[PDB]
């Protein structure tokens, strides 16, 4: 696996990134912080789940490329789905694979909106398809 | 066959070109990564599916050359598919030799699009295509 | 013959035009690349259609010249044919001398279009004869 | 007669004029390539159609000179006669002198158009007095 003694994110998730197939892209904002630690690579993605409770990171794969930022850097966003079911567009990003369990959607069955809170790409990803799907039920 | 030790992927995919017809055009994104394993050219295809869970390759033929791009290159569209029945324009794209069951349609009978997801001359390659049997039905 | 031994095509189709009446014309695409072999010039016609095969060289006799290019720089087009039917139009490109056999045209009988698949002089030469004889008939 | 020794064309024509009253005016394409053999200049006119043959030249005599061009200068061209026959432009033609059996035009009795190909000034001669005819009966 890997050793970190006070090395950069970006060298750490460089090491994981050996490990995968994927490219792993990580922010300015994660690359500027450092970690130590000894970190079995038998599987990455529980270490990036880790240090969502250790460092404060949070990440989205949006299935060619995994997206690592820092959990400040989290991005919300109010949605209206007027033409739309709030739970047939659940099932459309769950169908989609573009929801992700870890980052999920805030709905209300007692109202037309829902709130989306993520990463940037998980949130740019739901928030662009809402928009599509809404608009193409608009007639 | 061919022994890469540490070449650039454009040297690796210059080594199968040899034993091809057609051009085969890499990627910049590509050419850059590099490559070390004994590879037999017994089937360059066999190669260029591998490496797409080696390395994360995608690629395409369109007929008269093999485009090879990295595959966070990958293009994503939404093409609304109004005058032309989905399964219809599924069968055009079969017939005509276009489509690519490595990269399937993710088309919908209930509803009237569909999404097409694939290297960049691929995605053009179907978008056009449906825009023109689409049009081409539009009276 | 001719033996090539690390020749351009250039040279190698010059050396071809030695035999023939016609003028040949190499793309610079292909000019640039080069051929290695003992070739007969028993039949100019026969080597073009052979290195279809090796190389990968397209080419069409208009009647006055003989045009070489790489298959890659095949030209295709969608072409509709509204006034005039499509085995019509077939028949009149044979019976004109312009149809090509070994470029065939991608008819339906069930629809009013055609595509036109070739190298850039066929493809012009079927296109300008298309918008032609369908203008010709519009009234 | 004339023995060529890879001399120019125009040498060639030139001493071939000089069995001639009418001037002979070979074009530069034609100009810049060369001839060798033994040419009795018993008939001009028949080393004119052999080398239609032997090198691909093509010429037309309007009454008053020669013109002699590449056959790769050859030009081509589609005239309608909307008040004149086909039959009855074309025995105009023949009835002009204006006609040349070297070069036929091509009608069809079930259309209204024709085709034009020849040399250049062939193809002007036909063209012009195509449009003189047609617009001469048009009321």
């Amino acid at each position: 696996g890997f050793v970190a003694k006070d090395d950069s994110l970006r060298t750490f998730f460089d090491a994981m990134a050996l490990q995968l197939k994927e490219p792993v892209i990580v922010s300015k904002m994660a690359a500027r912080k450092k970690i130590t630690g000894n970190f079995e690579f038998h599987d990455p993605n529980a270490l990036l789940e880790k240090l969502s409770l250790q460092l404060g990171l949070i990440w989205y794969f949006d299935g060619q490329a995994i997206y690592i930022y820092d959990a400040s850097e989290m991005r919300n966003a109010v949605v209206s789905l007027r033409n739309v079911s709030l739970n047939e567009f659940n099932n459309f990003l769950k169908r989609s694979g573009l929801y992700n369990k870890n980052y999920p959607l805030r709905g209300d069955n007692r109202k037309g909106t829902f709130y989306v809170s993520g990463p940037p790409v998980y949130v740019d990803m739901v928030v662009n398809a809402a928009t599509m799907m809404d608009k193409q039920n608009d007639g």
